[PDB]
């Protein structure tokens, strides 16, 4: 058999903006929901550009880029930040320092590195693009790069204008409301140490998946509205339907994460449905309940005694509503909710 | 998946006809096996009767029949109780009281009742009818309610004679029950899905008869393999009841048939098993009815096997019962205790 223990339950709460205030400029990142929605949170990379000379660049090459967070193939990242620079047409060289560039699954995001660089230059230099021909730019990378970014229409609206009102759906408007799902639900990206951090996202986006979501966001604001029909419930149909699809071998991590979640689910109250992603399992809690101890601890178990390779860690990463891509400034720092995140280190030992 | 579990192991004893100590008799209740034998339990009906009034009665309804023990279309056996008191010819009013009429299918066994009564009557009056005018009676009402109760005469004949020394066979024809008894335990097992209101779907024959009878005759040695001793002929007959052709086994039948093959291959104890419409007879060796983890693991093969949820499990003990008899005080120590245990159980669906 096999024993599963809980060495350590490590609570965090940080303002990573207050951290860093040239100009410093942040956009959200995203997750998704039914592979047909974004939402942006508050989790965001930010970006500080300071002017080092008042001339013409030679190239993109000449403005120095600080120490970029460590992640797979970063070279690769600074080459896409290098042409991006590129079409920006900067008439000053500078030194950009960029932060918190990988999102919840631990994956680089290029969306919101190159609009928080934009907002950063923006506020720099005269003469910079509008948001129409930053779209036309961040295409252009995207397809010279072979960029792999599902809906990435949906997610770099999400981007621009956040979600403290919308949840982004892929076009048929065709945004949900999300101030009702908020006012009910806790969100919390789960991952553990199995779950990839490198990987090509391998989603189906729909329209009629983007119906449904679209539809269960706009049902949470009738209290009377049948749980079976809200944004939980549709979550989980979707993920019990990822996991029996035709055109998609699921990952072992996924399918694992789908067996404990379904139990937890039938379990807990207070467990209200979830999807698994290659990155790690989207999941609805009643409100506040990502703040008991007990019910993190029982969900950290579940997942860790229906994986059949042994976890050692598994964190629980509450996701608020983003505002959308903004300058930072001292008057502005505030409108940055904390982020909340719990880490529950683990032993799963084969026993006699 | 299905999740098992145990709610309550529940043992029983009693001694029923002890309570009851006017005239009182009793008549065992039977179960058959291979459809073409039959054995008198250690079960029976009981009938109490005091006379009221000593005058004819103005016509069978006039006896006071208590409160028959509460069982399906109870009005129909009410009218077949009028009919059989009418050809009895009875010369007095009486108060007439029936215990324990239900079978271990918890059907109302007509057989038994007629016969306690017609054992209290003939110690209560002068001029009741002998055995062979009783036989031609019951058939009368037999036939006269169309009821269905295959092998009638065998079960008249086990009924009277008691199974205390032979089994009753369709005639061609008995086999003696001495050696079969000294080596196993006959159980009647039953689930809360096993129908107590059933129309009996059996196939006696002369083949069957023959092979009960020589497997009952073949008990004596010790020597004698298995598979031709009485419990291996119920298990062939059980998988070939569940395979014919000319009968749709009930679902709980086959899936009992399923849980008691798989029982008896993992366990020495489990020597064989018949499924019936209401329930299953099973031989155990000897003494195992007792052993509780072993009436544990049968009830869970039921259980797990059984596509609907089953809530508990009956296991009846069953001993060779005697004939038909008046009690007395003298003869009332005559009867084993009968023992049962039952199960409760939950069968729920799971993540």
């Amino acid at each position: 058999e096999r024993r599963v223990k809980i060495l350590g339950i490590d609570r965090s709460e940080n303002s990573p903006v207050l951290t860093y205030m040239s100009k410093l400029a942040a956009a959200p990142h995203t997750v998704h929901m039914m592979d047909s929605g974004f939402l942006a949170i508050n989790r965001q990379c930010l970006v500080k550009g300071k002017a080092i000379l008042a001339r013409e660049p030679k190239s993109s090459n000449e403005h120095m880029i600080d120490d970029l967070p460590k992640h797979a193939h970063d070279q690769h990242t600074l080459s896409i930040l290098r042409d991006f620079i590129d079409q920006l047409k900067l008439h000053n060289v500078y030194e950009i320092n960029f932060y918190d560039p990988l999102d919840s699954s631990g994956k680089l995001a290029v969306i919101p590195m190159l609009i928080a660089l934009w907002k950063c230059m923006l506020a720099s230099e005269t003469d910079i693009c509008d948001q129409e021909v930053l779209k036309s730019i961040m295409n252009s990378v995207i397809a010279k790069f072979e960029l792999q970014i599902p809906c990435k229409n949906a997610v770099i609206d999400a981007t621009l204008s956040g979600s403290r009102e919308e949840v982004h759906i892929i076009a048929e408007n065709s945004n949900g409301t999300t101030e009702h799902f908020n006012k009910k639900h806790d969100l919390v990206f789960v991952k553990t140490d199995l779950h990839p951090e490198d990987f090509t996202p391998q989603m189906f986006p729909s329209q009629a998946k983007a119906k449904l979501l679209r539809d269960a966001f706009n049902n949470e604001e009738d209290e009377d509205t049948f749980p079976d029909i809200l944004v939980p419930a549709y979550m989980t149909a979707h993920s019990k339907n990822r996991v029996r699809q035709e055109d998609y071998t699921c990952l072992e991590v996924e399918f694992d994460s789908q067996v404990a979640l379904e139990k937890l689910m039938n379990e807990h109250e207070q467990v209200e449905g979830f999807e698994v992603q290659q990155g790690g399992i989207l999941v609805a809690l009643k409100k506040d309940s990502f703040f008991d101890d007990e019910l993190i601890e029982k969900i950290a178990i579940a997942i860790a005694t229906e994986s059949r390779q042994s976890v050692s860690s598994v964190s629980f990463d509450l996701l608020k509503l983003g505002p959308g891509a903004s300058l930072v400034t001292l008057a502005n720092s505030r409108r940055f909710e904390p982020e909340c995140r719990v880490v529950l280190q683990i032993e799963v030992k084969p026993v006699s």
